[PDB]
């Protein structure tokens, strides 16, 4: 439930509707352009727990659970869960309050945490904000519970960004006035009981920049478990300060330079080394941010480049950076959907192969991370530090002196020449034996402390003291 506890977790983010069906189908059609319920359920999930778990994940984040407007709107169905009308009732398309129960239960039983996405900024309604029937919302049954109708025309304007409505003339999202002790009151109450009732460990919160700053603290205190919020802004100067009002925020400041460093063979490694330091110095606790390169609101990685060397590099950055690693369902199967709705593909259609290239990379990076933290209680709080950078390389170091992992990432791609990198600044002793745990090869520390790192095929390299791998299963 705890911030301090969520520090050692790694999350699999899935859209309930699109991860796993109850009949375990792997072929049922799911056309994204149609934007309708495809059929995923909470039972399908419980049924594919070994698939998540064998990638080394320790928790899953699932989309909102509240009862949605019922219509098929001009923009599709509420399959994503972000247009609620009734929060004391569940979206019957995913299952039953029992099902939601079993899942929290299968998870907990396997040592996993359950994170649930929640909305507080708004409701959803099929029509013009002007004709809304506030009598459908439960419990916000009067327009008196809502800011008056206006749409955000300028986002650089923060009071209108928080007080006007998101959405449009087609699908309107009635904006609550969270300023009133009533809105508040009910919202604090609800969050708290919801958590209790299904036993979830953390909350992912939507549209945080749309609610004025002051609502959150009590939101976060009432919930009683870790809250990570969505602040959709790339400026650390705008986003980080929310850390002053809730445990963590999603790493959007790192997202933009990370994508840009690995999306091309010419990506800038400077912008990323630089952003890694800025977030480390200016954000309250970089160790409580969530790292990500893909989600359902942005084109997937492989839409920008089909190179698997590059895909392999960004996946290993996210698992090994400071914070909670988050991988979006489909990333591991190299899905390449573009903007919404193309980036909400059903995971089942890949067949759920555990021998996929990104599946294996992800699994072997979660492996090391999971073990290091078994043996270095300082790892989750040691701040990642870029020790080196070149036009096609960056290398970082995290973990207590003596038990430190040194990751070497590169953007040379699936060609990328074969040459030796003499990496200085690792801080391993001379003559010490290191294991590259991705490829399970060994290298020996210099004499001068330099590590002759063998590079090829633009592959990521992750080093760790061979000695420290022991009663370890990492490379046998
Ligand atoms: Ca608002
Ligand atoms: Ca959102």
């Amino acid at each position: 439930a705890t911030p301090a506890d969520w520090r050692s977790q790694s999350i699999y983010f899935l859209l309930t509707d699109r991860f796993a069906r109850t009949d375990g189908s792997t072929t049922a059609t799911c056309n994204t352009a149609d934007q309708k319920y495809c059929g995923g359920t909470w039972q399908g999930i419980i049924d594919k727990l070994d698939y998540i778990q064998g990638m080394g994940f320790t928790a899953i984040w699932i989309t909102p659970v509240t009862a949605q407007l019922p219509q098929t709107t001009a923009y599709g169905d509420a399959y994503h869960g972000y247009w609620q009308q009734d929060i004391y009732s569940l979206n019957e398309n995913y299952g039953t309050a029992d099902d939601l129960k079993a899942l929290s239960s299968a998870l907990h039983e396997r040592g996993m945490y359950l994170m649930v996405d929640v909305v507080a900024n708004h409701m959803g309604y099929d029509g013009a904000g002007s004709s809304v029937d506030y009598s459908v919302f439960k419990p916000f049954s009067s327009q008196d519970y809502f800011h008056p109708f206006c749409f955000i025309q300028n986002y650089e304007d923060q009071t209108q960004v928080e007080d006007c409505w998101l959405g449009d003339n087609t699908v309107s999202l009635p904006d609550l006035d969270t300023t009133k002790d009533v809105v508040k009151n009910e919202w604090y109450d609800w969050v708290g009981s919801l958590v209790s009732n299904y036993s979830i460990d953390g909350l992912r919160i939507d549209t945080v920049k749309h609610v004025q700053k002051d609502f959150w603290p009590g939101y976060n205190k009432a919930a009683g478990v870790y809250c990570i919020g969505e602040v959709l802004d790339g400026d650390p100067a705008y986003t980080c300060p929310y850390q002053n009002v809730m445990d963590g925020v999603l790493n959007y400041p790192i997202y933009y330079p990370l994508l840009n460093a690995f999306k091309s063979t010419s990506g800038s490694m400077d912008d990323l080394y630089n952003m890694i330091n800025t977030v480390k110095s200016d954000c309250p606790d970089s160790t409580l941010l969530g790292t990500f390169v893909e989600n359902h609101d942005n084109p997937r990685f492989a839409s920008y480049t089909n190179d698997i060397a590059l895909a392999k590099n960004v996946a290993a950055f996210i698992i090994l950076n400071d914070g909670i690693p988050i991988i979006y369902a489909g990333q591991e199967q190299h899905y390449a959907g573009g903007n919404d709705p193309a980036n909400r593909e059903a995971t089942w259609l890949s067949g759920y192969p555990t021998d996929s290239e990104l599946y294996k990379l992800i699994a072997s990076a979660n492996a090391i991370r999971n073990y290091a933290i078994s043996k270095d209680t300082g790892f989750v709080t040691y701040k990642n530090w870029p020790i080196y950078k070149d036009d096609t390389t960056i290398a970082m170091r995290k973990g207590t002196d003596g038990s430190q992992i040194v990751t070497i990432l590169s953007n040379k791609g699936a060609s990328g020449d074969s040459y030796t990198l003499s990496l200085s600044g690792a801080g391993y002793t001379a003559g010490q034996q290191l294991t590259e745990v991705i490829g399970c090869t060994t290298v020996t520390v210099g004499s001068d402390g330099n590590v002759p790192v063998p590079m090829a095929g633009g592959l990521p390299r992750v080093l760790y003291p061979t000695e420290k791998l022991a009663g370890s299963k990492i490379c046998s």
